[PDB]
């Protein structure tokens, strides 16, 4: 159905790694995730280690991506959010279920 990505972040506490399966959108070298974690109240922990340390790995099938995550741009969340909604509908939902404005997160080299 729909393929993972692999994301692996620097725990900010730990400094110990962490992975977390995510679905994905590519633009070119970029790798867009959202950080909806099926709506809860709260940022999932891997999107507060990336913003703590924006370098990160990501795993698609057999590449591993060297990148630096950060938040999208007022024109980049135009951009990319309706585009992860058409590939997983539920992303809108899970978005008019929550308070917070779910992150949509940019790696790039
Ligand atoms: C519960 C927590 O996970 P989380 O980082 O909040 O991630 C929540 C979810 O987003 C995560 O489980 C996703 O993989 C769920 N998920 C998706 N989540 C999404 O947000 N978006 C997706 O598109 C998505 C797709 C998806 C597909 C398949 C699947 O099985 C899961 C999918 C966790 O793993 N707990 C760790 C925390 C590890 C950690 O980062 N800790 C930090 C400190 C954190 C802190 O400061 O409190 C550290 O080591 O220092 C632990 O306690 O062991």
């Amino acid at each position: 159905k729909i393929p993972v990505a692999l994301l692996t972040t620097t725990g900010r506490k730990t400094g110990q790694p962490r992975v977390n399966p995510l679905y994905f959108l590519r633009d070119g070298g970029r790798v867009i995730v959202a950080a909806s974690k099926g709506g809860a109240e709260k940022n999932p922990m891997w999107y507060l280690n990336l913003k703590a340390n924006p370098k990160v790995q990501v795993q698609i099938k057999k590449e591993v991506l060297d990148l630096t995550a950060r938040d999208a741009t007022d024109e980049e969340r135009a951009e990319y959010w309706p585009q992860l909604v058409t590939m997983y509908p539920s992303y809108q939902d899970y978005q008019s279920w929550t308070d917070r404005t779910i992150p949509i997160v940019v790696c790039e080299p």
